[PDB]
RNA sequence: GUCCCCUUCGUCUAGAGGCCCAGGACACCGCCCUUUCACGGCGGUAACAGGGGUUCGAAUCCCCUAGGGGACGC
C-alpha cells in the first residue's frame, strides 16, 4: 500500500502533514533535506535545531526519518540565479526556485529513484485536485493562509506525484492537532556575497537627497532604509522607492504610499509556467498576485506572444516589482504565472 | 562696514513666561505580521546654540558672543 515520502523541516505543517497521511493508511517515511552549507555558527544552531525537531517528531509518529543533501543543486540552480537577478537590479523570489528546483524535483526524483516512493508530500497549505483526467493546484480552505502562490511553477506531472494534505483543513486545526498529538538581517547576508556599489538618491523631481550603499539593498515600494527627514515639502508622509537606475546607480524616491509613480496599470510577465502545461494564447479574465499574501486583483491577461504576457489591471496596483513572480488564479485554481519583466506605469 | 530676522530631538520643526523634566513628522532601534524582498500594525530612544540678566517661575522676556536676509560703499 502506497509509500509516500513527506519532507520534514521539523515544522508543524510538515508534522501534521505526515500524521494525516499515516492516518489515511500510507507507508509514510520522512525526509529531511539540507540545501545550504552553513557559514555562521548561528546557522548551524538552526538546521541542527530543525533536524532535531524533524527527528523528534518522526519518533512520536513512529516513522523513519531520512536525510539528503541538495546543498549543491541549490547553490547552482537557485543561489547562482538568486544573486544574478540582483546584479541586474531586480528583486528575485528565491523560494519559488527552491520549490521548482529542489522540493519538487531534486527531492521528487530522489524519493522515487532511491527512497522508492509512490508519492511525495509536503507541509504546504495547498490543495491538490485531480479533475477531468489531470491534477490541478488549488488554494486550500482559509485563503488568507493559502501558499499556492509559491508553487506556481509546478506542473500537473508534478502535482500528481505530490500529496498536499494540510491544505484540506483550516489552518487553526493544524496548529492544534499538533498539540493534541504532543508534537510541535537580509542586508548583511547579501553583503557576504555582493559588493556595495554606493550611488545617490534622487527624488521624482530629480533632487540630490541621499546615498545608497548599494542598489541591491532596495526594492520598489521599500520605505525603511532611505533615511530622509523632509523639509519645505514632503507633507511629512514617508519616502518610498519608486525606481532604480541600474546603469546610473540612481535610486528614485517619492512620498505617499499612494504616489502616482508607485502605481502601475499592468505588467509584462515572461518565464511563464501554467500548471496544465498548456500554452496560453488569446485573452483571459482572471486575477493576479504580485507578491505573496497580496489580495487578489482582477485583470485581463492578453496573450502577448510566445512566452511574453500582457497583464492589464482593473485598478492601479501598488508596487509592481520587476523580478517578482506573478500568479494567476481562476477561483480556487492556481493557474500558473511568470516573472514580472516590465511594469506598466500610470499614464503620465 | 552702516544695526533687520533666525539658532530647538538624527532630520524638518511646535511652542508663544507656568498646561514643557518640551509636542508632531520623517528617520532610526525593537517587537509583531510573513515559506521571497517588501508593505503594515504596535512601541521606544533622543533637543531647548553660549553666556548674562529680570522673575517664585523662562523654551517662552531683555542683554551682549558665535552662524543665515537689508537699493552707498562709485
Amino acid at each position: 500500500a502506497k509509500k509516500v515520502i513527506v519532507g520534514m523541516s521539523g515544522g508543524v505543517d510538515s508534522s501534521v502533514s505526515a500524521w494525516l497521511l499515516q492516518q489515511q493508511g500510507y507507508q509514510v517515511e520522512g525526509l529531511f533535506m539540507k540545501n545550504w552549507e552553513e557559514d555562521d555558527g548561528e546557522e548551524y544552531c538552526t538546521a541542527a535545531a530543525d533536524l532535531a525537531d524533524a527527528q523528534a517528531v518522526c519518533d512520536k509518529l513512529g516513522i523513519e526519518l531520512h536525510t539528503v543533501n541538495f546543498a549543491a543543486e541549490y547553490w547552482d540552480n537557485v543561489f547562482e540565479l538568486f544573486l544574478a537577478e540582483y546584479k541586474a537590479g531586480r528583486t528575485p523570489n528565491p523560494d519559488i526556485l527552491c520549490n521548482k528546483e529542489i522540493k519538487f524535483k531534486a527531492f521528487l526524483e530522489f524519493a522515487a529513484e532511491d527512497l522508492g516512493a509512490d508519492y511525495i508530500a509536503t507541509g504546504h497549505y495547498v490543495r491538490r485536485a485531480d479533475v477531468d483526467g489531470k491534477s490541478r493546484l488549488l488554494r486550500g480552505l482559509d485563503s488568507n493562509k493559502d501558499q499556492s502562490y509559491f508553487l506556481y511553477t509546478l506542473s500537473h506531472e508534478q502535482i500528481a506525484q505530490s500529496l498536499f494534505p494540510v491544505g484540506e483543513l483550516e489552518k487553526p486545526q493544524v496548529r492544534k492537532i499538533a498539540e493534541d498529538l504532543g508534537l510541535v538581517k537580509f542586508r548583511e547576508f547579501l553583503g557576504r556575497y555582493l559588493p556595495a556599489q554606493p550611488g545617490k538618491i534622487i527624488t521624482v523631481d530629480g533632487d540630490e537627497i541621499g546615498e545608497h550603499q548599494g542598489l541591491m539593498y532596495h526594492t520598489l515600494g521599500q520605505r525603511k532604509g532611505l533615511g530622509i527627514g523632509g523639509t519645505k515639502e514632503g507633507t511629512e508622509e514617508p519616502w518610498y522607492v519608486v525606481d532604480k537606475d541600474v546603469e546610473n546607480n540612481i535610486l528614485v524616491v517619492a512620498q505617499g504610499h499612494e504616489h502616482p509613480r508607485l502605481m502601475s496599470v499592468g505588467l509584462i510577465a515572461q518565464q511563464l509556467h501554467w500548471v496544465d502545461r498548456e500554452p496560453f494564447t488569446g485573452t483571459m479574465r482572471c486575477t493576479v498576485k504580485t507578491r505573496y499574501r497580496q489580495t487578489d486583483i482582477p485583470c485581463t491577461v492578453k496573450a502577448l506572444d510566445d512566452d511574453r504576457i500582457e497583464v492589464i489591471f482593473d485598478e492601479p496596483v501598488a508596487a509592481v516589482t520587476p523580478g517578482q513572480s506573478a500568479v494567476f488564479y481562476n477561483g480556487e485554481v492556481c493557474l500558473g504565472g511568470g516573472i514580472i519583466e516590465q511594469r506598466l506605469p500610470l499614464p503620465v
